[PDB]
C-alpha cells in the first residue's frame, strides 16, 4: 500500500540529495540502558529493557536499489541467504571490497550518485515481548550502518538514516504488533553522503555494527549531561548533571543523582523538575540542574582512570522511579592556558597512534575482544593517547578507555580527499546541514565520556567556512573541550591547537597556499601562541619510524610542542584464499576493484592479527617516560610521569663485556611525578680483557598492571661503559698459504681449506672446506636493496615519478651496472697470501662505483678482506654498500654480537641495544605484506652462522630470499625461500626514513654522501 | 541593517528552538541564504542573526559562519539580553539611559551604565528606543542627548516607523482603521500592534 510501497519511497530519492540526512529520527544521546532498577544502574548489569537484534539475519542483495523486489517487504525473499550481523556485505564476498588511498570510488558529481549501486536488504523477525506494547515508548537502535538505509517496519515504512558512523534511532511503537514482527532494512552502499567521508581505508557498505531495540517509559530523561568544576587546589570540584525529560511533565516528579566511587557514594543530588529561570520568557519546564559537591575527588588520568559512578534515576515523589540512568565519570579538567595543553594543571605530552577500526577476518565490524586485545597492546607500548581517524569509534570504545587508561580524541565523521578543490564540500553553503549533523550527532553522544579530552570536526577536508562555523558551535555548545581541525594547513582559525600532518622536524617543504614548516619553526611563526600537536608523523607504512627518535627528542625539548599520533596503529589488509585455502593478506586492489591504491592502504604498525611490526618497539622505547642520564658511576633517572608516583618500579641494571655482564644490579624506585632519583651502582668489576664494557638499565614492574602483566618492562637505556682497546697479536701460526695459478682461476690451499678467486670474474666463486663447498655464489660487491615503502613512494610504472629513491637508482642504472674488473693481482705474503681485486661498475659509459678489495690470507687461515669503495658524486647515493654472498649451508639458529634482537636501521637504531643475540634464522627475516629489504641488524662487532665467523663492525641481514627475489615478488605470501641461506654484510646502509611515504623521507646526515667508503671484514671458520 | 528572519517569541524558554541542535539546519536556511543575496548591496553596514530569539548555541554557531562568509558586515544580534557573545555590537532594546531595571538573567541597564559594565569594549546601538505607540517619544530628547554626549553610543533605530492597521469596511463602506484582532482572530493583542510614528495611509504622527 503506498506511500509504503517502495517506488514511491524510493524517489523522490533522499540519498541523491544533499540536504536531508535522516527523516523521522530521534535525536542522539549518550546511552541510559534504560534500566528501571536503582541498583543495576550503579551495578551496570547488563539491562532487561535492552533488546539486541544481534544474531542471524536475513539477506538479500541487488546491483541497483530499482532492481530489488516491491514485494519483499510484505515478505523475506525465498533464495536470499542468511548472515550474521552486523557484518559488511563485501566481507561475505557478495560484493568485492574496494579501496582508495584519496578519490571516491564512485564518480564525483556532487550530490548525484551511480546509478547502479550495489543495494543489500536485511530482513529479520523478531517478537516482541507484550508488556513492551502496553506501556512506554519502543524505539530500534542502529550503532552502526553504511553508507544510508530505508526502515520498514511490519510492511510499513519507518524511517531514513543519512550517517553510517553515528547510532540513528527509530521509534517502532506504532509499527509494532504482538507476535512476531518482521523487520525489513535496505542498505545502499553509495548515497549523498557518501561524499562527505573520502576517508581512506578499505571501504565496505552493510550494517557493520549492532542493532538493538530500546524501551523507555513515557515519562524518561532523553538526555543528561555531566559537567566538573575544580579549584586551584584542586581539592574540591563540583559536578553538575543536566538532565532533560521528554513527553510528559509532572511536578511531583523528582530526579536524583548519585555519585558513587567504588563501593561507596560520595555525594547524592535531588532536584525538583525545571532550573534557573533562564532568559527571558521563562525558566525550562523540563531541565533540571543538579550540583554536587565533591572534596579530594580523585582525578582521571591516563596513568590512572580514577573512575566515578554516577546514576541518574527519575523517581515518583513517594517515590517510584520511572527509569534509571548511569553514566561513566572522571573528573578531569582539560583547558589550554598560555598555548600549552593543560590536563589537570599539568602540561600534557601526548604519545598517541592513530586508529583505524579494521579487522582483517572481520573488515569493518570489531570484536569487543579486539578493542581490548589493541587497548592492551598500545597501553603496553607506552602509549597513553589513542586518536581515531577518521570516525566515531564504536560505542564501546569510548568506555574501555575510561576504564583502561588512555586519552582518546573524538573525530567527526567528515573527509573530502578527493573534491578539488577539497574544501569545496565543506565550504559552500548548501553543504552545511549535511555537515552539521556530523558534528553536533557527535557531541550529544560523546560528550558524556571522561576519557575524551578533544573534539576534532574534520579530517582532511580542507578548510571551508561550515568548519569555521562548526568550531563555534562545539565551543558554545561545550565548553569543555579544545577543538583542533587538521585542514587548512593546520593553522585554520578553527582549531584550538595547531595539528600539522607530516611536518618535519629539522626541514620544512611548503605547498603554495599550503606551507608547511619545522615543528620548531611553527610555533615560531609571528603572531602564533597556539600549542602544537601533530595529527600524524612517523609513516609506519613497510619499513618506517625512521629518525623517529629525531621527533621524540624535538618534543622533549619544547613546553609547547605536546607530540603528536603516530600512524597507523594497524594495517589494513583483507583476508585472501588460495585454492589451497591458506590465508594471505591482500594489500590494495587485489579483488581487482579499481583503481587501486594497493599497498599504501596498510600503513601499519602492527600486524592486523595482530603481531608488532619490528618499528613497533621502536616506539616504546622513544616513548617511555623514564629519562635516563649517566655520568660515571652514577645513574640519574628522570620521572615522565605528570600525576603518578612510582609505587611499584623496579630498577634493575647488568653489565656485560663482550655479551658477557661481570655484575647485575638491581634498585626500587621511587620517584615522585617529574621527579629525579639518583642511583649509583657498586663499582663496576674491570676487566683486563680488551674489549667494551656495557651498562644496560631498565625498569620491570613487580606487580602486574590490568594491561600488563607482573615482570613486564616499562623502559630500558643502554650505555657503553669506557672502551677497551687490545694490543695483543694474532701472530704467528706455523701454517703458510700455499697457492696454486692457473689462466681460468685462483686457487689457494691452506690445510684442508681451499680459497678459489675467478680472474675473469675477478670476486672469488667458491669457499673450500673438506670435502665441501661453503658458497653457492661467488661473493660480490652489493650497492643496492630491496625498495623500502618509503623509497618508492607513490611511484608506479604507470606514472613514475622522478622524486623517488627507487626512481633515482633505476634512472641511475644503478640496479643494473655490471662489474669489470679494472684491475687484479695475486701475491704471496711469508705468513700470508694477499690477493687484490679492483672492480669498477659502469652503466652507460659512466661508472657509478670503483671498489678495491685486498684479502689477505693468515698462517691460521682466518682471511681478512678490505674494502674500498668510491661513489662519484654526480650519482644519487647507493642505498647501501656491502657484499653479498650465496652459502648452501643452512642454520637453525642465527648468532651474532651487536644490537639486537630487533631488526634495526641507522635512522632507527635507538630500540636495539647491544648484547650477544641469539635467534631461529626464520626470525632474521621479517615477514611484510609488501616486500621490501628487511631484517637488518647494525652496529656487529661478530656474525655467527653455522661453521662461519665474521668479525669486524657491520649490518648483516641473513634470509633465504634473494634480494633480487625480494623486490620482484607483489606479495610476501608469494616468496619461495632459495635453497641455501642468501647473506648480505653492509659496512654502511642508508636509513630507512620516512617522515613521509610520499616525498623521500630520508635525513642527510644519514644518506652515504661521502663519496668515500672504507670497510673490512674478517672470514673464519668456526 | 539586514536581519536574518528568524524570530522565537513565543517558546519558552524562548531560546529553546534556537538552542537545539536539530534545529540548526532550518536555523542555517535564514541567516545563510540572507547572506549570499543580499551581500552584494552597498547600503547594508550589517548583518543581523535573529530578533527575540533568545540566546541559542545556534546563535553562536551562526555568528561565525557569517564572519567567515563575509568579514565585511559587523554582526549584531539581540537576543541573550544583547550581551550576547555572538552580536559585535551590543543591542539593548528598550533600555532607559537614566535607570536601568533588571529580570534574573535578562538585566538592562541604562545605556551610560551598560558600556561601563566590567569586561566591555562594545559600540552600543539600540535595537529599539522611544516607542511611538499612541502618544510617545516622551523623554526622546534625554536619548538622543545621550548620543551625543557619548562617543561610544551610535543612537538606536525608533519602534516603529509605520503603524500596523487594516482597513475595514463599514456597512456605509466607509474605511475604519483596525487595531487589534476586529476580525476576531483570537486571542488578539489588539492595539499594541500598530506601534506607529506615521500613519499608514500614511500620515505623520
Ligand atoms: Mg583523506
Amino acid at each position: 500500500m503506498i506511500t509504503d510501497s517502495l517506488a514511491v519511497v524510493l524517489q523522490r530519492r533522499d540519498w541523491e540529495n544533499p540536504g536531508v540526512t535522516q527523516l523521522n529520527r530521534l535525536a542522539a544521546h549518550p546511552p541510559f540502558a534504560s534500566w528501571r532498577n536503582s541498583e543495576e544502574a550503579r551495578t551496570d548489569r547488563p539491562s532487561q529493557q535492552l533488546r539486541s537484534l544481534n544474531g542471524e539475519w536475513r539477506f538479500a542483495w541487488f546491483p541497483a536499489p530499482e532492481a530489488v523486489p516491491e514485494s519483499w517487504l510484505e515478505c523475506d525473499l525465498p533464495e536470499a541467504d542468511t548472515v550474521v550481523v552486523p557484518s559488511n556485505w563485501q566481507m561475505h564476498g557478495y560484493d568485492a571490497p574496494i579501496y582508495t588511498n584519496v578519490t571516491y570510488p564512485i564518480t564525483v558529481n556532487p550530490p548525484f550518485v551511480p546509478t547502479e549501486n550495489p543495494t543489500g536488504c536485511y530482513s529479520l523477525t523478531f517478537n516482541v515481548d507484550e508488556s513492551w506494547l502496553q506501556e512506554g515508548q519502543t524505539r530500534i537502535i542502529f550503532d552502526g550502518v553504511n553508507s544510508a538505509f530505508h526502515l520498514w517496519c511490519n510492511g510499513r515504512w519507518v524511517g531514513y538514516g543519512q550517517d553510517s558512523r553515528l547510532p540513528s534511532e527509530f521509534d517502532l511503537s506504532a509499527f509494532l504488533r504482538a507476535g512476531e514482527n518482521r523487520l525489513a532494512v535496505m542498505v545502499l552502499r553509495w548515497s549523498d553522503g557518501s561524499y562527505l567521508e573520502d576517508q581512506d581505508m578499505w571501504r565496505m557498505s552493510g550494517i557493520f555494527r549492532d542493532v538493538s531495540l530500546l524501551h523507555k517509559p513515557t515519562t524518561q530523561i532523553s538526555d543528561f549531561h555531566v559537567a566538573t568544576r575544580f579549584n586551584d587546589d584542586f581539592s574540591r570540584a563540583v559536578l553538575e548533571a543536566e538532565v532533560q525529560m521528554c513527553g510528559e511533565l509532572r511536578d511531583y516528579l523528582r530526579v536524583t543523582v548519585s555519585l558513587w566511587q567504588g563501593e561507596t557514594q560520595v555525594a547524592s543530588g535531588t532536584a525538583p523538575f525545571g532550573g534557573e529561570i533562564i532568559d527571558e520568557r521563562g525558566g525550562y519546564a523540563d531541565r533540571v540542574t543538579l550540583r554536587l559537591n565533591v572534596e579530594n575527588p580523585k582525578l582521571w588520568s591516563a596513568e590512572i582512570p580514577n573512575l566515578y559512578r554516577a546514576v541518574v534515576e527519575l523517581h515518583t515523589a513517594d517515590g517510584t522511579l520511572i527509569e534509571a540512568e548511569a553514566c561513566d565519570v572522571g573528573f578531569r579538567e582539560v583547558r589550554i592556558e598560555n598555548g600549552l595543553l593543560l590536563l589537570n594543571g599539568k602540561p600534557l605530552l601526548i604519545r598517541g597512534v592513530n586508529r583505524h577500526e579494521h579487522h582483517p577476518l572481520h573488515g569493518q565490524v570489531m570484536d569487543e575482544q579486539t578493542m581490548v586485545q589493541d587497548i592492551l597492546l598500545m597501553k603496553q607500548n607506552n602509549f597513553n593517547a589513542v586518536r581515531c581517524s577518521h570516525y566515531p569509534n564504536h560505542p564501546l570504545w569510548y568506555t574501555l578507555c575510561d576504564r583502561y587508561g588512555l586519552y582518546v580524541v573524538d573525530e567527526a565523521n567528515i573527509e573530502t580527499h578527493g573534491m578539488v578543490p577539497m574544501n569545496r564540500l565543506t565550504d559552500d553553503p548548501r553543504w552545511l546541514p549535511a555537515m552539521s549533523e556530523r558534528v553536533t550527532r557527535m557531541v550529544q553522544r560523546d560528550r558524556n565520556h571522561p576519557s575524551v579530552i578533544i573534539w576534532s570536526l574534520g579530517n582532511e577536508s580542507g578548510h571551508g567556512a561550515n568548519h569555521d562555523a562548526l568550531y563555534r558551535w562545539i565551543k558554545s555548545v561545550d565548553p569543555s573541550r579544545p577543538v583542533q581541525y587538521e585542514g587548512g594547513g593546520a593553522d585554520t582559525t578553527a582549531t584550538d591547537i595547531i595539528c600539522p600532518m607530516y611536518a618535519r622536524v629539522d626541514e620544512d617543504q611548503p605547498f603554495p597556499a599550503v606551507p608547511k614548516w619545522s615543528i620548531k619553526k611553527w610555533l615560531s611563526l609571528p603572531g602564533e601562541t597556539r600549542p602544537l600537536i601533530l595529527c600524524e608523523y612517523a609513516h609506519a607504512m613497510g619499513n618506517s619510524l625512521g629518525g623517529f627518535a629525531k621527533y621524540w627528542q624535538a618534543f622533549r625539548q619544547y613546553p609547547r610542542l605536546q607530540g603528536g599520533f603516530v600512524w597507523d596503529w594497524v594495517d589494513q589488509s583483507l583476508i585472501k584464499y588460495d585454492e589451497n585455502g591458506n590465508p594471505w593478506s591482500a594489500y590494495g586492489g587485489d579483488f581487482g576493484d579499481t583503481p587501486n591504491d594497493r599497498q599504501f592502504c596498510m600503513n601499519g604498525l602492527v600486524f592486523a592479527d595482530r603481531t608488532p611490526h619490528p618499528a613497533l618497539t621502536e616506539a616504546k622505547h622513544q616513548q617511555q617516560f623514564f629519562q635516563f642520564r649517566l655520568s660515571g658511576q652514577t645513574i640519574e633517572v628522570t620521572s615522565e610521569y605528570l600525576f603518578r608516583h612510582s609505587d611499584n618500579e623496579l630498577l634493575h641494571w647488568m653489565v656485560a663485556l663482550d655479551g658477557k655482564p661481570l655484575a647485575s644490579g638491581e634498585v626500587p624506585l621511587d620517584v615522585a611525578p617529574q621527579g629525579k632519583q639518583l642511583i649509583e651502582l657498586p663499582e663496576l668489576p674491570q676487566p683486563e680483557s680488551a674489549g667494551q664494557l656495557w651498562l644496560t638499565v631498565r625498569v620491570v614492574q613487580p606487580n602486574a598492571t590490568a594491561w600488563s602483566e607482573a615482570g613486564h618492562i616499562s623502559a630500558w637505556q643502554q650505555w657503553r661503559l669506557a672502551e677497551n682497546l687490545s694490543v695483543t697479536l694474532p701472530a704467528a701460526s706455523h701454517a703458510i698459504p700455499h697457492l696454486t695459478t692457473s689462466e681460468m682461476d685462483f686457487c689457494i690451499e691452506l690445510g684442508n681449506k681451499r680459497w678459489q678467486f675467478n680472474r675473469q670474474s675477478g670476486f672469488l666463486s667458491q669457499m673450500w672446506i673438506g670435502d665441501k663447498k661453503q658458497l653457492l655464489t661467488p661473493l660480490r660487491d652489493q650497492f643496492t636493496r630491496a625498495p623500502l615503502d618509503n623509497d618508492i613512494g607513490v611511484s608506479e610504472a604507470t606514472r613514475i615519478d622522478p622524486n623517488a629513491w627507487v626512481e633515482r637508482w633505476k634512472a641511475a642504472g644503478h640496479y643494473q651496472a655490471e662489474a669489470a674488473l679494472l684491475q687484479c693481482t695475486a701475491d704471496t705474503l711469508a705468513d700470508a697470501v694477499l690477493i687484490t681485486t679492483a672492480h669498477a661498475w659502469q652503466h652507460q659509459g659512466k661508472t657509478l662505483f670503483i671498489s678495491r678489495k685486498t684479502y689477505r690470507i693468515d698462517g691460521s687461515g682466518q682471511m681478512a678482506i678490505t674494502v674500498d669503495v668510491e661513489v662519484a658524486s654526480d650519482t644519487p647515493h647507493p642505498a647501501r654498500i656491502g657484499l653479498n654472498c650465496q652459502l648452501a649451508q643452512v642454520a637453525e639458529r642465527v648468532n651474532w654480537l651487536g644490537l639486537g634482537p630487533q631488526e634495526n636501521y641507522p635512522d632507527r637504531l635507538t630500540a636495539a641495544c647491544f648484547d650477544r643475540w641469539d635467534l631461529p634464522l626464520s626470525d632474521m627475516y621479517t615477514p611484510y605484506v609488501f616486500p621490501s629489504e628487511n631484517g637488518l641488524r647494525c652496529g656487529t662487532r661478530e656474525l655467527n652462522y653455522g661453521p662461519h665467523q665474521w668479525r669486524g663492525d657491520f649490518q648483516f641481514n641473513i634470509s633465504r630470499y634473494s634480494q633480487q627475489q625480494l623486490m620482484e615478488t607483489s606479495h610476501r605470501h608469494l616468496l619461495h625461500a632459495e635453497e641455501g641461506t642468501w647473506l648480505n654484510i653492509d659496512g654502511f646502509h642508508m636509513g630507512i626514513g620516512g617522515d613521509d611515504s610520499w616525498s623521500p623521507s630520508v635525513s642527510a646526515e644519514f644518506q652515504l654522501s661521502a663519496g668515500r667508503y672504507h670497510y673490512q671484514l674478517v672470514w673464519c671458520q668456526k
